Parts: C-alpha cells; structure tokens; sequence
C-alpha cells in the first residue's frame, strides 16, 4: 500500500486483468486497473470481518430496502481505507490524472432520492461503527434513468450502468435461491402447501462496505433475477420475462404506482432475503427461539412489507412452528421506518392482485388482520368505526391492503425520520395504533455520512477543520461544536471563505464547460437540487427568479448582489406537472441568461442529471441552500444536512429536519420563512383562494402574467397553461401563500451576503452545529433503541 | 516452476475469488486455476497482435455464425506447455485436477461439424502462425442441453455464461452500430439508407493459442446491445434488440427462414466488415491494397450478406465506383460450400430482405443484373441458362439464392472433401464452374490433433510418442512411422491396452449415469453425430433390432458381445429426428431388459452429445458408424476423429470416408452399400421400399415389430410416422443399404474375434490418418485461396 507498490499493482492489473500496455490502454482501462488495485486492499478484511461475525455471532442487523443510492465507489473506498493520498501520488507518477480516471465510473444509481441515499449513508455508518450489518436489495440492471434536456424538456435515457463491468460486485453462485409466484394453495394434513408456482431464481451479488479506518468491511447483498433451467427459440427468449423482475428501478419518488411488476420486485427481494437470513441463522453456531436475539430486520418504508407475512410463511408452513410462536418471533424481528405522509405515496395493493400473485401471503395477511381486529373489538366493544380505521384491509369498493398497517402490527418499533414527522406519524396518521401501543412509535432523525459528504466531497473543508480541532470529528461529528471557539478568529474566517471560493471556481469550470453560460465566480451560488416535486416547490423558487429578473429589467443600475441560481433534479417519467416545471425553469433561464441588460448580474442553470456523484460537486460550491417544501410535506430531508455541513446557509420553511437544524444552530442563523404547520392547517380550514395573493401582490402578478401570456415561451404562448391552472385552482402546496414571505427572506439573504464577515460567521455557526446530523448518531440511536445491537471500536 | 503456479493460484483464490481454502467451492478452485493459466496467455497475446501490426502480413478472417469451441482450460494448458506443471501444482495443493476441469462449461456456439471445423481451424491457424482471426456471434445460449424424458428428447437452455467466462475479454472501445429496417433514399449526393433502427455490437475477444509456438490469435465474437438514444416498458423493450445474439439456431443442415436468424446473419456481417475496414485504415498500409491485406472466408452461405455489405460500404460510404468496388470484393471473399441437401439451402424471400435490409436488396439486384448481362453476352440464345444462374428465384415466391450470391462475389469456391467438391463443381454449380473452372476447388476437412488426440486421449498420445517421438503432433503425416510396428505383438497389446483403459474409464461414466450394466468385454459400437434422416441412425437401429431377433432365436450361438451406443441432438422442430430417438430409447428398453439377451448386447442412447462428451466416448470406441447415404455427407469429421483414436470404421463411400479408405487401404475399413452412381441409378429407376421388405425376411420382422407395437406395447402405432416414411418417402434409401450393411456388420464381428488382426487393422488406420489433420487443411487454404504464409 505504499506508492512504489501501488504503481506495480496498477501495472500488473493493466497487464493481466485488462490485457493492455501504455500504448493501447484506454482511460476506462486505467480506471479499471486502479479500481482493481484498490479493490485488492478490501479482500483480507472482508473475509476476516464476515468470518468474525460467524465465530462471535453478534446480533446481526439486516437493512432491507428496494433502494441503495450508492453513487461511485472508487474514491469512497480509497478514503475509508486511508489509501487516497498514496493512490493520488502513484497515478500521478504513472503520468495519469486520478480525478479523470474517477469520472469513468458509473454511479450505482439504484435509488430515487433521500430514501435510497439514507440506506447508502446507513451502510457506511454501520460499517464505521463496527456493527454486524447487511444491506439487502435488488441488483437493478438499470438504475434511475440518465436525464437529458432536449429543447428545454427532460428526456430519459436508460442507465445501462453494468455495460462495461462493475469491479465492485461479487457474484455468489453458491447462495442462489428460488422464489415462487402465482400457483395455488393446499391445506393438507402435513401443513399448507403453496404449489404449481412459477419459479424465478435469485442470484446474489455482494459489494463490500468498508468502514472508515477500522478494518471492518461489511456486505451489501443485491439480488438479480434469473430464469430457472427446468417454439424452442421463443421459449429461450421468454426467459427474459422472469429476468425482467430485476431489470429496472421504478423511478418514482414519493409516489405509489401499483404495477404488478413492482409487486413482483417487492416479493422477490423479500423472499430471497429472508430465506437467505434463515439459512444463515440455521447454519450459525447458535429452535428459532433465539432468532430475534440474533436477527433484526429494518423495513425501509413499506416497500418490503411482504417480509412480515413471508417470515410467518417460512416459520409456519416450512419450519412447522405454531402460529402463536411464529407471530411472537416475527414482531420481535421487524422494525418499520415510515418515510412519508403524502396520500399519493401510500402503498395500497389491490387484494385481487395479491391473491393471484401471492395466494399464500394473502391468506396469512387476512389471518394477521383477524387476530388484529378481534383484539380491538375486545378492548373497544362499541367503536365499530375504529375497527374500520385500523384494519389492514380497505374494503371501500376496490378492496386493497394497507401495507403501512401491516408493517405496524408486524413490527415491535415504528419510527419517523424527523421529530416533527415522527410526531405527526404517531399522533395523527397512526393515532389509533399509538394509543393502543404508546412505546411502539419512535423518532430517529435522519443523518448523512461525514465521509462521503465531507471528507470525500470537500477535502479542503475537512482539512481546514482538522487543522483547527483534529480528526476525531470524522467518527464523532458532534466534535464540530469545538469550531465555536473560532467565531472571532478573522484569519480562520478568511480560510473558511477561501475553501468555499475554491470549490466555487472548480464548479464554475464544470458549469462553463458543460453549459454555454459564463459564470460570475464571485456571485452567490443559490442552489436547489433534489427530485422535482410540487411539494418541494422548485416552482416557488422559479417565481423568485423571475421576480429578480424583472427588478433588474426595471432598475438596471440598482446595487444588486449577483447570483448564479442553480436548480436541478429528475422528474418521474409520468409526472406531468414535474416535467412542465422543468420546462418552465429552462425557459426562464434562456431569457435571463441571454438578456443584455442583466448580463453577469444573474445566471440561471438547470443542473442536468442530478445524482450522487454530481451532488458531491455542487454541494461544496453552494452559498445558499434552498429547502422550501410546504410545511408538513418533507418528512425530514437530508440534502438540507449536506449543505449545512459544507458551508452553505439555508433558506427554508419550518419543515422536516429544517426544524432541528434551526434548533442546533440557532434559528437566527438560518433564513426561516413562511407558513409553519399550524398556518397551513388554518389556511386549509378557511379555504385557500390563490387569486387573493395574485391580486394582492404586484410583483407576483407580473410574474404570473408573464408566464401566462407567453413572455417565457413566445412561440407557444399557452405552453404553461397547466402550471397556471394548477396554481390558481388546484395547488395543494400553497405556492402563492409563501411567495411574499419567501421573497422578503431572499432579500435579507442578499443583504447579509454583502457582509462577508457577518455571512461567514453565520456559516461557521451552521458548520459548528451540524454534528447532530451525522448518520453515525442516527445509527447509534437505531442500534440502542430498536435493534439492540452493539458496535466494536 | 510449480511453486510459482501454486502461488498464483492462491493469489487468485484470495483476490479474484475472495475465498480461502475452508470456504472455497469446487467452482472457485476451477476459476482460480483458469485465471492462473489465463495470465500465461497475456504476454504472447499482446505480442502476437502487436507483431501483426508491425509487419502487416495479410490477415485471414474466418467469418462464421458458429464456433464449437468446447472447454478451454486443458487445451490452453497443453498448447502452452503448462499441463504437467499445473497438474503438479494442483496435486500439491491437495486438489483433484480432473474434478476442477469438469466444472468448465463447453462453449457450445455450434450445432455440429460446421461449427467444430471452425474451432479446429482456429487452433491450426494459430499453430501455423498465421495472422488469423475468427469472427462470429457471442450467443447467450449455445446449442441446448439435451435430456431424455420418458424416452423422448427434451431441451434445456444452455445458459453457459451464468457463472462467468474467464476466457473472453470484452473490448468496449470497439463497439459499433448496426442498422436494420429503414428505407433507401436515392439522392444527388448519393443513395442513402435512412430511418434505420440501430443495435450496438460489443465485441468480446477470446485468445486462440497455437500449439507450442508463442502465437496467440483472436476469436472476436459480437454481442447485441440496445443503443442509448411508457418508460418501464421502453426499458424492458431493450430486450428486443438484445435478442439478436440471444441464442444459436439449433439446426444442423437445415434452412429455417426466420427473421431473427436473418437479423443475426446481417449483425455479425455488418459488425465484422466495419471492424475489418477500421483495422485496415489504422494499419500502416485508397483500398487498392485491401485484398492484399485482407482475406475473408465465408463459412457456408450464412454470412453471404457480407458481399453486398462490403459493396454498400465501398460504394455508399467510401464513394468508390461500382466497377472498382466489385473487383475488390471478389478478390477479398472466398466461399466454402458445406452441403448439397436441398432443405439446407438458404433462399431468403425477397419481401423479407426488402423489409429488413432494403439497400442490400437493391445491391443484390444490381449484382444480379450485371451478372446476367455477362451471361447474355456469352450465350445470346440460352434463355434457360439465365434462369438457372440468377441469384433470384422468381417462381411464385421470389427468394434470393444465397449460394449463387457467394459464388459470383468470391474468387474461390470450395467443397470439403473430394467427392463433394466434384459434385459442387460439375453438378450443382456446373453453369458457373464452366464459366470459371479455376474458381472451384477442394479442401478436404481435417481435425486438430491437439484436442482430438493429445488432449482427449493422453494414453494413445503417450504410446505413439514412446515409439516414434513427438514430431507427429505438428506433422501428423509422421504417424506412418507406426508401420514399423506392424509385426510387433508387444505393441499391439499395448495399443489394445490403451483402448481398454479408455473403455474402462468411460464405462465408469456410463453407469453412474445409466441404469444399464456394461459388458467391459464387449465391442463398443458407436454412432455419435447429430440425429438426421440422411445420417441414418435409423438404419443402425434396424441392425440393432436384427441383432436382438437373432439372439432371441439362437441364444446359444457364439456371439461377439456389443455395447451399442448412439447419441446425438435432434433439432427441436425436426419431427422425424425426434421419432427416431424415441425409437432408439424404446428398442434399448426392450433389448436391455430381455433375460435371454443379457450381457450379449446392450444399447445406450448417449444423452447430450457435445464436444466435451465426444472427447470421452471417441477414444473408447472400437467401431465407428459412418453410414450416411452415398452423396449426403459433404465430408464429415467425426469419421476422422474416430480414425485417429483407434476405432475401425464401418461406412459408406461418402464424404471423407472415401479418402480415409484411400489413405489406409479400402480393405482396412468396412465399406458397404450403394455408391454415388448406384444411388443415382436407383433414383432413375425409382425406389420402392416394399421390395426389400418383401425380399428380406430379417428386415420384414424388424419392421413388423416396429409397426405392430413390439417396441411400444402401451401405444402400438407410436412409430407409424416412421413406417410411413421408410415405405413411401425415404429419400435416403434405408432399406436399399440394409442387406449390405448387415452382412458388413457380420464381417466386423468376425475380425473382432481375432484380436491381433483387429488391432493390426487399427494400427493401419491410425498410421494412415495423417492427412486428416486440420493443419494440412489450413496450409492448403493458406496457399491456394488466401495467399498467406506462416511464421
Ligand atoms: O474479462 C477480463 N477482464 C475483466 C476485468 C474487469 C473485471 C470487473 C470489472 C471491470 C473489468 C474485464 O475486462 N471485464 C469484465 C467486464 C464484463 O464482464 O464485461 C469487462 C479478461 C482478462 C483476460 C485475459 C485473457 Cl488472456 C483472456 C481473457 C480475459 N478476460
Ligand atoms: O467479481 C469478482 N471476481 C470475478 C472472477 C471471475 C472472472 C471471470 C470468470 C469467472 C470468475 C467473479 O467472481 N466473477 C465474474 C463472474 C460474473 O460475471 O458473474 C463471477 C470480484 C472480486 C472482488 C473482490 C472484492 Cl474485494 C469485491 C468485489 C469483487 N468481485
Ligand atoms: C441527498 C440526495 C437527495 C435527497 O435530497 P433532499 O433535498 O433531501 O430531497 C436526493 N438525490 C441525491 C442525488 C442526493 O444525493
Ligand atoms: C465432430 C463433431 C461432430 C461432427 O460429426 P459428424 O459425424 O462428422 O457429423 C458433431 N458434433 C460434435 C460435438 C463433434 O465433436
Ligand atoms: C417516500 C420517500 O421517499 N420519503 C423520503 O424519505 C427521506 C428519507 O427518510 C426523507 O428525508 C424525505 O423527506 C422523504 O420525502
Ligand atoms: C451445412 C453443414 O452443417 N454442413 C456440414 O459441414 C461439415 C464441415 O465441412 C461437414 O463435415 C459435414 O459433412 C456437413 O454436413
Ligand atoms: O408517474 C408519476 N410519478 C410520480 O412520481 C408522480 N407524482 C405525482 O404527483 N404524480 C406522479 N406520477
Ligand atoms: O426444425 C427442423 N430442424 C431441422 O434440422 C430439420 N430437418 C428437417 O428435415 N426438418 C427439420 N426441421
């Protein structure tokens, strides 16, 4: 692992592994040679780590999720193994540029957004905390689509991420497992049998998860679907049908699409995972009574809800345990995390679909529900409507299964991902269940890993911090509070601002080479990157942008703090409003960026193909972080945390974790604005009439009229009709209701920005208070209050 | 040495497979050893390709839809001179070398002889140091794995890439786009093919090591990938473009005009020519010198589209004038004809080609117009000559005669054995050969002595080497030196011992798989090849039943016992072939369970015959059944394998059987039945199967038994379709050779009773098989068609 030896290993791989010499090698070949050179460093500790779990049998944690938004692996691995500086030197001596090799790697974009990225941060924190934890998901052949912008509109291109090979994954043939679908059920005198099923094989692929500087390397096991081997041509081609189960990730963020294929993916990952878990338990040097003391399975949202009735199926139908005992061990095994409260995102599978595909699971679900309601009928004999409300089944016409209800009764703990969120989940949405079981509902505020989101993406900052207070903060982020000691340290504030500046220059180079636009390197980088959603409101942001443009058009010489406004994110393919909003933004940017009067005063960029590796670039270069969801809509958020950690100030609503960010850093140190949760409720009751604000606010009217009259789309004056219509008559995210307070807030931001010392002092107060948001703290609370597992430091 | 090989093995097990000894699976050990051996290929492979770039010798491109490679581990260890050392390392590591080798999947990207010939050719060309490349398709599924259920063949997908193939190397930087459908636009800027669907071609290189010479050549196989410009359905529909290289069409000697198959043919052809042209432009070489640097061999008519594709490239893209382009095209291409069976002839319907490849149809018409215009000038009156020589067949359904396209587009056309080449030249393509005599040639097939001797039969190879040295491996003609042992009884017993060892080793195989108990004392009678009416395993079956009915009558007669093995795959849609298999499993059930017969005779249908199995059953064979109707087996190569391995041949004067007889002495082979002329006369006179049936009492019983349910009591008329074919539609004259065949078989048994005489004849066969080395075949191709030299 020294420089001379890394060059030798690199040359060795280029030769024997890539079959090339320095004359014919491609950049991809060099990336692969380096990837293998680094990968070899994981082996020893990966084998030892998994071997140690078997010998000492610590209770294991299984994080079951349909998503793992991993981003790239090369750099992350080098950093957690302490190999980056040496590799950087080696590659440089070989006459190459490691950063260029790094760009060849495809993101493992096996997720949509926060839910999937939370899982990824969790694996890093769990390996860093030394827990015997495993991530279980699906090895999608195609991840979240690559986004292109054509004529101002989003276009989707398949993310063929495995086309050239994934050196970071390991096929595990010996652990293949069969998964069953369809068929029929038989209640024989030897137990109930699920027969005449269609079989799809699940081949597992393991990816190492290195902890930060601790010799621990855990595993991420992703399952891939394969047709079993018992017109000939057509029969062989049809093998594709089974293989389509793990073909592509469903691209919806916070939205439920009840497609049968999605249901197939859900049972696929759940069946393979649990059978693999039980297999390992049975081989452990451990009857099943100890199962719950040896296994904890965390449900990442309701997507893997079928795991509950699958575990019961295994215990009852296979292991021959009596229902009562099976049920007991089941509840003690599962814990569920609720990640959302938007109606349209709720998973409610029609009973008929479940009956056809998973007949044995439907039966078990009905039983679960029966024992569920019988107990309620007991405690509350009269309340008939209570039974209707707590039922796992919704019989209102098209009968369907309420997966969240199934997760609640089958789990011993249910948690939200931010205080305000967990409160609403416990006291509103699931009141009937929490009153019945107080101690079941918990909170576990989200977090982000400071390796990827600090050390990796912003080395200049990580280094500056380390020089002031040491490196202990990497593994204990609450150590950042020591930074408070430097609030009056002028030289340190200058050093802090220089790091932001350099990040800004570096990213301005990315922008200019990727887009036409000329970037004012000194302007304020106002950023909003996240999935496109009406509730996240990049639309509100767009109104503010148009507002700023008009102010410039009117008073061209007024002292204006220059800005580069960046907005990026993917829209789900079938989400019409989301796609219209993107087109609006690109249209606005085209006018702004090409109007001679504004020039270098204001530049607008719709950041294309926002994904993990691109978040690592833009976040460190950000001055103002846009976290403006309508109060009550963002369960927690985590992008908000990344910006805080990287030196940006936040303009947002009192929503999700924005509330706890305010508590930690001091509310005066964030630009909070708009309606809070109570204001939204009150405005609801009264009835929200969008027209009022439009008529009542002149700057807003001009904006609205311009969008509506074709100012931003001359060739198609009515192009934005749907946006206008939704805004006046169907906006449940009250865009106009926060417009005023939002714009007033934005002006205060510009005011502060003119005061570099005041601005950087507040930045320091944010960075110094960001410690709570490390996923290491989130995982400690999960380990202690839910999984009952302990580290190894 | 051995210490370093063991060290690399442990290094690969650890870093490449992520395992230690107490957790490794047998498959990890195989992969670890494969990687250890593979590393030894790299230096020479890089050097060999670099050398071709540096000295720019003319390059040979063998374009085929099939490469029946089999397993690669052992073959690589042998050709690299590493087997003993690796055998030692694995032994010292406490592992079973044979167990690891059996883990490897056959790369079965071929149907039978056509695809195996390409593989043997790759090995010989690399061993002769020719700058040669193989170009084909990387099918996800090769020829299906065959199982027998209730006596019938059942097919399973050959998912050979499931666990990974260490022997292939993806070459991402050489991915190319291939076009389909679309339309032709005739502009003032020059005719363009527009609005096409695109499919990417990703090449994968597999190294081809020559035997002990530092040469490592390349076999480049193409895999179809969808390009990247309802969302979910759009992503799933990428499966459609990728279906082009999904599976090998399971037909041997049969034309199935499916569209997907036409797509595969254009795919390999389009990717291949573009890549070849790209390599020409990058070389240190206008195009005038293209044919002096490039030779492309068309393996049968399957890649015939390559002729109009090269023209399309030269003309539509490179803007060369038609005349110039056509001249270059003919000098580049050479066509190998592999069959004369009418059902095997590729004739694509014009409508299909126009829909999928409209610009190629226009080009084909043009080539045809210019072609017929020449014929009109040389024979003004001969109207029918134009009809017989046109690439187009206008009768009702217009279709393209791909064979004709290949002939007019090539400078050399060859068959694969004397008898066949003569038929192709003076009969099937008489109007063409008469116009250009020199164009048609012969190149008798061969098999590589590495895979088919040194590897599959180490015992025989060691015996031969002990007596005549090792020079024969690279110069098989040296086998004639074994004649010096014609009298030696010590050598003859040695020879018989080796055969015994193989029979014993293989017998152990047959019983762990089959219920039957083998008589080790018995003569191994083997017919392994694809199930075909023309190959006649049916005739063989008539003999087995004939033999059974003889034992039943005279249980006490002195009889040479036999283990009769017949094995082969039937094309899934080939009904007769499938009936024939059911007939054989049925007959075997009756014979194998009859108390009165017992160890006197046993029958086995060898399931899943394929390259790795062939390597086992061939060296254990005493009698090789090569009985196609005279004129139907263009050449055959299994005949040659058996000859090299110590088996005597019972066969017709067909394909290369004729030449085997010329080399070893007609009396040293058991030749029988009708010859090309006799079949010709019988056809003239008309064939009435009933006659031989009436005239031959042993035959009558055999048939009545089949037809009345003797071999299928549960379903008495099960073989009705077979009876109907033998009597009123048997164009391969099974009954007409029944009598001579049975008599011939009796003579085989006679000689078998005399061990010294039997092995004396084997020696004469092994000593005369030198001609059948693919190394001899390749040299002829090199000198007379491609105009290239070794190194
Ligand atoms: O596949 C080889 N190396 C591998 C190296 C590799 C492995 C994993 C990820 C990226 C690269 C290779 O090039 N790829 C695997 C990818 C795929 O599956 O498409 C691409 C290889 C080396 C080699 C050397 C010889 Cl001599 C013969 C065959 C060989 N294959
Ligand atoms: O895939 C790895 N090695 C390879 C080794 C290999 C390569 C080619 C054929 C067989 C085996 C592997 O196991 N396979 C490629 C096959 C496939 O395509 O499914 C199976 C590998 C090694 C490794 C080491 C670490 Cl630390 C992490 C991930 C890793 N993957
Ligand atoms: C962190 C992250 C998210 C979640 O961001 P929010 O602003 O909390 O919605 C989404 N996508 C990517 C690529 C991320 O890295
Ligand atoms: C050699 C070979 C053949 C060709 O056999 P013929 O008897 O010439 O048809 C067919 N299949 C396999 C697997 C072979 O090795
Ligand atoms: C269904 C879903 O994707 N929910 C998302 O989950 C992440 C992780 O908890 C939250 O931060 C975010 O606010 C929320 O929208
Ligand atoms: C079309 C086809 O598969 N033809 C086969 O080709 C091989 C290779 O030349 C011959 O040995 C054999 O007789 C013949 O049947
Ligand atoms: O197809 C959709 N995907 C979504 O993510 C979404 N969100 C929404 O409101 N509608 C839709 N539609
Ligand atoms: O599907 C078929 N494959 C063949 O190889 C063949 N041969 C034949 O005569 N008929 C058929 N059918």
């Amino acid at each position: 692992e020294n420089v001379a030896e890394l060059k030798k290993s690199f040359n060795r791989h280029l030769h024997f592994t890539l079959v090339k010499d320095r004359n014919v090698a491609t950049t991809r070949d060099y990336y692969f040679a380096l990837a293998h050179t680094v990968r070899d460093h994981l082996v020893g500790r990966w084998i030892r780590t998994q071997q140690h779990y078997y010998d000492k049998c610590p209770k294991r944690v299984y994080y079951l999720s349909l998503e793992f938004y991993m981003g790239r692996t090369l750099q992350n691995t080098m950093i957690n193994l302490g190999l980056q500086n040496a590799c950087d030197e080696a590659i440089y001596q070989l006459g190459l540029d490691i950063e260029e090799l790094e760009e060849i790697e495809e993101d493992a974009g096996l997720g949509n957004g926060g839910l999937g990225r939370l899982a990824a941060c969790f694996l890093d924190s769990m390996a860093t905390l030394g827990l015997a934890a495993y991530g279980y998901g699906i090895r999608y052949e195609y991840g979240i689509f690559n986004q292109k912008i054509r004529d101002g509109w989003q276009v989707e291109e398949a993310d063929d991420w495995l086309r050239y090979g994934n050196p970071w994954e390991k096929s595990r043939p010996e652990f293949m497992l069969p998964v069953h679908f369809y068929g029929k059920v038989e209640h024989t005198n030897t137990g109930t049998k699920w027969i005449d099923t269609q079989v799809v094989l699940a081949l597992p692929y393991d990816t190492p998860v290195p902890g930060y500087m601790n010799n621990t390397v855990n595993t991420m096991r992703l399952w891939s679907a394969r047709a079993p081997n018992d017109d000939y041509i057509q029969a062989v081609l049809d093998r594709n049908l089974a293989e389509n189960i793990s073909r592509v990730l469903y691209p919806n963020d916070n939205f439920f699409e009840g497609k049968e294929l999605r249901l197939k993916q859900e049972y696929f990952v759940v069946a393979a995972t649990l059978q693999d878990i039980i297999r390992r338990f049975k081989a452990s040097k451990f009857v099943f009574d100890a199962f719950p003391d040896q296994v904890a399975i965390q449900l990442n949202d309701t997507h893997p809800a079928l795991a509950i009735p699958e575990l019961m199926r295994i215990f009852v139908d296979i292991e021959k345990l009596p229902w009562s005992k099976a049920w007991e061990l089941t509840q003690k095994t599962f814990a569920y995390t609720n990640h959302t409260v938007l109606p349209e995102a709720l998973e409610r599978w029609p009973v008929d679909l479940v009956e056809k595909l998973l007949p044995r699971h439907l039966e078990i679900i009905y039983e679960i529900n029966q024992k569920h309601l019988d107990r309620i009928v007991a405690l509350f004999p009269k309340d008939v409507d209570r039974l209707r409300r707590m039922s796992l089944i919704e019989e209102e016409g098209s009968k369907r299964i309420n997966m969240a209800h199934l997760c609640i009764v089958g789990s011993h703990a249910v948690n939200g991902v931010a205080k305000i969120h967990s409160d609403i989940v416990k006291t509103k949405v699931f009141k009937d269940f929490s009153e019945l079981e107080p101690d079941k509902f918990q909170n576990k505020t989200n977090g982000i890993t400071p390796r990827r989101w600090l050390l990796l993406c912003n080395p200049g900052l990580a280094e500056l911090i380390a020089e002031k207070i040491g490196e202990d903060y990497v593994k204990d982020l609450s150590q950042l509070t020591k930074l408070h000691s430097f609030l009056g340290d002028d030289v340190f504030l200058r050093e802090l601002a220089k790091v932001k500046q350099e990040n800004k220059l570096k990213f301005s180079q990315f922008l200019e080479t990727e887009y036409k636009v000329k970037i004012n390197p000194s302007s304020m980088f106002d950023v909003q990157v996240k999935r496109i959603h009406e509730y996240k409101r990049q639309l509100l942001n767009c109104l503010h942008v148009i507002t700023m443009y008009n102010r410039i058009k009117k008073d061209p010489k007024k002292l204006f703090v220059p800005r580069t406004v960046i907005i990026g994110g993917k829209a789900a393919p079938g989400y019409h409003m989301a796609k219209m909003i993107i087109k609006l933004i690109t249209s606005v940017a085209d006018v702004v960026n090409n109007d001679p009067m504004v020039g270098s005063k204001l530049k607008v960029i719709f950041l294309e193909n926002y994904r993990v590796s691109l978040a690592e670039k833009v976040i460190p270069a950000t001055d103002l972080s846009e976290q403006i969801s309508t109060a009550g809509t963002e369960a927690s958020g985590t992008g908000n945390m990344k910006f805080m950690l990287n030196g940006a100030l936040t303009i947002g609503t009192m929503d999700g974790a924005n509330v706890e960010m305010a508590e930690e850093a001091g509310e005066e140190n964030l630009f909070i604005f708009g309606m809070r949760i109570d204001d939204v409720a009150a405005l609801d009751k009264k009835g929200y009439e969008a027209k009022e604000y439009y008529e009542a606010l002149p700057e807003l009217k001009l904006v609205i009229d311009q969008i509506d009259n074709g100012f931003f789309s001359p060739k198609q004056p009515d192009l934005f009709k749907d946006i206008i219509n939704m805004l006046f008559y169907h906006d449940r995210f009250k865009v106009f209701a926060d417009y005023e307070a939002y714009v007033k807030c934005q002006d205060k931001v510009s005011q502060l920005y003119m005061n570099p010392k005041a601005w950087n002092t507040m930045v320091l107060k944010n960075i110094a208070a960001s410690g709570k948001f490390s996923s290491d703290r989130t995982i400690k609370e999960y380990a202690q209050n839910i999984w009952n597992v302990e580290p190894s430091d």
